[PDB]
C-alpha cells in the first residue's frame, strides 16, 4: 500500500485547490505557513470547511468561536480580509447560516493562491519531499 508519490506531490503545484484535497498536502503545507507565522490562513479555511458540514443548531456556536478565534480584531489568530468583509461578516455571525463565511473564506484562499502558495513550491520542504521520493 503506497501511502504518498512523487507524482501525487507534483500535483499539489498544479493549484493550490490539488494541495488541500490532499489530506498530506495539507499537513505539509500547513507546517510550512507555521514557520512562516501564517498559518491563521488555513487553519481558518479548513474550520469554514467544517462549518459548512456542521448541524444547523450547532451554526450560532460554530459560527462564534470561528469568528473569536480568527476573524474578531481581538483574535490570536487575526485573519488579513479587509475592513468591509470583516464588516459584513461580523453582521452575519449574530444569525448565521451555512454561507456565512464565504466571502472571508474566499478572500483567505486567495490570499494563500497568490502569496504563500507560491513560496510552499520553492521552499526546501516541499521540493525536498518531492526530489527525495523519487
Amino acid at each position: 500500500k503506497d501511502v504518498l508519490s512523487a507524482a501525487e506531490v507534483m500535483q499539489w503545484s498544479q493549484s493550490l485547490e490539488k494541495l488541500l484535497a490532499n489530506q498530506t498536502g495539507q499537513n505539509v503545507f500547513g507546517s510550512f505557513l507555521k514557520s512562516e507565522f501564517s498559518e491563521e490562513n488555513i487553519e481558518f479555511w479548513l474550520a469554514c470547511e467544517d462549518y459548512k458540514k456542521t448541524e444547523s443548531d450547532l451554526l450560532p456556536c460554530k459560527a462564534e468561536e470561528i469568528y473569536k478565534a480568527f476573524v474578531h480584531s481581538d483574535a490570536a489568530k487575526q485573519i488579513n480580509i479587509d475592513f468591509r468583509t470583516r464588516e459584513s461578516t461580523a453582521k452575519k455571525i449574530k444569525a448565521p447560516t451555512p454561507t456565512c463565511f464565504d466571502e472571508a473564506q474566499k478572500v483567505i484562499y486567495t490570499l494563500m493562491e497568490k502569496d504563500s502558495y507560491p513560496r510552499f513550491l520553492k521552499s526546501d520542504i516541499y521540493l525536498n519531499l518531492l526530489n527525495d521520493l523519487q
